[PDB]
């Protein structure tokens, strides 16, 4: 029975509005409704993994698991296995997988982050799950960010707190936050970004939605504008939105948006918005294709509609050779030529690099670089031809070309990371000097760049 080189992943996000679900929620898991929807001819084909994020979820874990499993069994005639479930307040994540995957999934981690301080600590934050699927690391974040049209900067702060403090994946990757720990990271939830148009325009917005004319609304969506200005979700992807705003509906229909200020809303307007989102970030040159992104039309218990997204994702096998794991394969090596880091810092410490990868027995520390002053005021740290030669555990090109090297540039004075990035080994050539590049981030914000050349030797 061969190991897969691809899987499909379902991501769902639903703010349930503290109400129990209706009897039938299969349309969610089938990717049916508005937007980019799934072909009817796929309805009986199970996804490999289903990841369900809820917010304002009133159910017990047991109650929701029974609904989810019975839903999937009705669709697919498969009894899914529970990989993980984790709840913070009314924010919940469930991961279900085909039974055939039970002995492909390991290293299951869960965590949560509570956002805010005093007044604003007690209901917002995030839950997450990570695991290995054979040779591939997968991370999943369900966040419920701060509400309200005039709190976009709070939402951005919530995002940075969650990616700093959510403890998922391989703890040995100590310089790296969740935005670098996984082959594929999916981040979804009630992100709560709004369409920033004047309150007076509510009925005009409703008109546009009825005409399925979303362009003049999406051009004001706070998540798209904050992402374009590099204020949040740097280096994440989102499929184009082609479904109506998923908030705020009158319950028990989808015919009416309930936007006007009420005591129940704190006298705030809730103009129709795409609060409910799915984004992802995968390592460079790994296959990831969004195959659906939309909302259901027939689940009406909440003031939000459920959102679905599905993906094809590349995975690799748990590779064994006669040498690695448990030794190096001296027929393999990774060399860096003419490498330099460009950093936005004002500091003047010496810096060194750390190279982390599951193709190495353990991480590798470089010598300190040579600081120069860049023409436009920046710090340039030169490594020249000084970087250590990396010794992968396995030399087979079928394995090595699928790997990635995480790079941290650290202060010699504090050993703190000033920037993290990732280089793919999926090169155009082996035994050939080739350009490499990654942006560097710290706490998910841009701090610099790393560029140079690589020379990869495989057994072939
Ligand atoms: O241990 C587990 C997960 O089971 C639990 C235990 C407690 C709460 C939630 C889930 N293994 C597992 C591994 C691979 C695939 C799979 F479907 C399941």
């Amino acid at each position: 029975q061969p190991e897969p080189d691809m899987i499909t992943i379902f991501i769902g996000t639903w703010n349930m509005g503290n109400a129990p679900p209706p009897k039938k929620i299969t349309s969610w898991f089938l990717s049916k409704g508005q937007g980019k929807t799934r072909d009817d001819s796929a309805d009986y084909i199970p996804h490999d993994i289903y990841v369900i994020g809820t917010q304002e979820d009133p159910l017990s874990e047991k109650e929701w698991l029974e609904i989810l499993k019975h839903s999937l069994q009705e669709i697919t005639s498969v009894t899914f296995k529970t990989v993980a479930i984790h709840t913070l307040w009314n924010i919940r994540i469930v991961v279900l997988a085909k039974p055939e995957h039970e002995n492909r999934i390991s290293h299951i981690c869960t965590d949560n982050v509570k956002t805010g301080i005093a007044n604003t600590l007690g209901n917002k934050g995030a839950v997450g799950v990570s695991f290995m699927f054979n040779g591939t690391s997968l991370g999943f974040v369900n966040s419920h960010l701060t509400s309200g049209s005039e709190k976009k900067l709070r939402r951005n702060q919530n995002y940075m707190n969650i990616l700093r403090f959510l403890a998922l994946g391989d703890k040995k990757l100590s310089p790296f936050n969740i935005t670098h720990r996984f082959t594929h990271l999916f981040w979804f939830g009630d992100l709560n970004y709004r369409v920033d148009l004047p309150t007076w325009e509510a009925e005009t917005i409703i008109q546009k939605i009825k005409q399925q004319q979303y362009a003049d609304l999406l051009s004001h969506d706070q998540l798209l504008t904050e992402r374009r200005e590099q204020k949040v979700f740097l280096h994440f992807e989102e499929e184009e939105i082609t479904f109506a705003p998923t908030y705020r509906f009158e319950r028990l229909t989808r015919d009416k948006y309930a936007y006007t200020k009420q005591k129940a809303t704190g006298m705030k307007y809730n103009l129709p918005s795409w609060c409910d989102r799915v984004l992802w970030k995968s390592y460079p040159l790994v296959h990831v294709v969004c195959q659906s992104y939309g909302s259901t039309s027939d689940i009406m218990t909440s003031d939000h509609s459920p959102v679905f997204a599905t993906f094809e994702a590349g995975v690799t096998s748990q590779f064994v050779s006669k040498n690695g794991p448990g030794t190096v394969d001296s027929q393999g090596q990774i060399e860096f030529l003419r490498c330099y880091a460009t950093l936005k810092t004002k500091s003047q410490t010496k810096f060194y690099l750390e190279f982390h990868s599951s193709c190495l027995e353990s991480f590798v520390k470089s010598q300190e670089g040579e600081n120069e002053e860049g023409s436009e005021g920046e710090l340039v740290v030169k490594f020249g031809e000084t970087l250590p030669k990396l010794k992968p555990i396995i030399s087979d090109p079928e394995y090595l070309l699928d790997q990635h090297i995480l790079i941290s540039i650290k202060s010699s004075d504090s050993d703190e990371s000033y920037g993290e990035g990732c280089i793919a080994l999926r090169l155009e050539a082996t035994e050939t000097q080739l350009p490499i590049y990654t942006p560097l981030t710290h706490h998910g914000e841009l701090t610099g760049h790393f560029q140079g050349e690589i020379k990869l030797q495989t057994s072939q």
